[PDB]
């Protein structure tokens, strides 16, 4: 049979199961593709290079010998082969190096659960590989008419919370996804009734989607390194558009790219203005807000089914003593987030 899904839905299916675009980005991480093939990715492997990553921060921050961590970046290495070429392999000694290494498992890790995805399920020919790939990611999508009240609103909130300070590339919306994952909704229940629900943007690697639709937003695994998370290990979201943008690493040779809007129960909020590299949260409070100089207009904020809409134009927040330039929020329980939306973004590159 031929597949009854619009054609949105079939090309953002095809989109986020291009085999292309995962090997493209082991390519770019400099994995060695002949040691370590696509289909030889494991979940215990990313896992036990995390680990090791753990051991590298900690042998770093103690002051260990060049020999100890020589050890741990060799194991590191021999776990994930890279393909350095004329180079000699970098050695993990320094915080930037084990950032740009857990923000490279992140990616793998999700690149594995979209491979494993796609490799298994039953391998029939009675249905269409597009609705099996759909059927895979346990989400319901429907694609929001561009003439809708629903689509005035996202196309507003893109258009006036891009950040002044993020000119590298204009944004144009080209599909509005309604999106509902399986027992997300039971999930959320408990936090329906916490105060202070905000529809916010998240933004990813446009490779790291079947694993989000399939599994939710995730918080980093404990094994994973403590470092590179300014509020600590959860899951971040920003009120400006063009924020969680960035996070989409697009380029100007692949400028389409996806984010989320998530209703996230915030209740009381942690207002912090400086990092805190701590998860724990003082009683009373459910989530952090990480303050900016520059917020979303408040008086422009809007009400929809009881979620605040900060579509509001980017304006001074009277906040300078802080080290962020624009608002983020946190949240530490996974089930404190429901995925709403799914736009398909055009960059616009200068
Ligand atoms: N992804 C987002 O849309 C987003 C919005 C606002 C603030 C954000 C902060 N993040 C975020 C992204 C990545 C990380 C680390 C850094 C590299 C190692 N593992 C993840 C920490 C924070 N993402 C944000």
């Amino acid at each position: 049979m031929k597949s009854k899904l619009p054609k949105p839905v079939q090309d953002l299916i095809k989109m986020i199961f291009d085999v292309e675009s995962m090997k493209k980005a082991m390519v770019e991480y400099e994995i060695d593709l002949q040691k370590m093939p696509l289909g030889k990715l494991s979940k215990r492997q990313i896992q036990a290079a995390y680990s090791i990553l753990s051991e590298v921060q900690q042998a770093v921050s103690q002051g260990s010998s060049d020999s100890q961590i020589l050890d741990l970046s060799n194991r590191f290495y021999t776990l994930i082969p890279h393909d350095f070429g004329m180079k000699k392999p970098p050695l993990l000694n320094n915080a930037d190096s084990v950032q740009a290494k857990a923000e490279m498992l992140d990616n793998l890790l999700d690149i594995e659960v979209a491979y494993s995805l796609l490799r298994g399920g039953s391998d029939d020919s009675s249905k269409d590989p597009i609705d099996v790939n759909y059927e895979k990611l346990k989400t319901d999508i429907k694609v929001v008419d561009r003439d809708s009240e629903e689509a005035e609103i996202i196309r507003k909130y893109v258009k006036n919370t891009h950040a002044t300070t993020h000119n590298a590339y204009d944004l144009e919306v080209i599909d509005i996804f309604k999106i509902e994952r399986e027992g997300e909704c039971q999930r959320y229940k408990p936090f329906k009734q916490l105060h202070n629900r905000r529809l916010l943007w998240h933004g990813s690697r446009t490779t790291n989607f079947a694993g989000i639709l399939s599994q939710g937003l995730r918080i980093a695994p404990p094994e994973a390194p403590v470092t590179g998370y300014m509020f600590g290990k959860g899951i971040y979201f920003a009120d400006m558009v063009s924020k969680s943008a960035n996070y989409c690493h697009t380029s100007q040779g692949d400028p389409i790219g996806l984010i989320l809007l998530g209703e996230v129960a915030l209740g009381n909020m942690y207002e912090l203005k400086h990092a805190s590299h701590i998860s724990k949260l003082p009683k009373g409070k459910h989530s952090v807000k990480g303050l900016g100089k520059t917020t979303p207009d408040p008086s422009a904020n809007i009400s929809l089914d009881g979620v605040d809409v900060p579509l509001g134009t980017g304006i001074s927040s009277g906040v300078n003593d802080t080290s962020l330039l624009y608002n983020e929020y946190i949240v530490y329980d996974i089930a404190q987030v429901n995925l709403k939306y799914l736009l398909k973004l055009k960059f616009n590159f200068k």
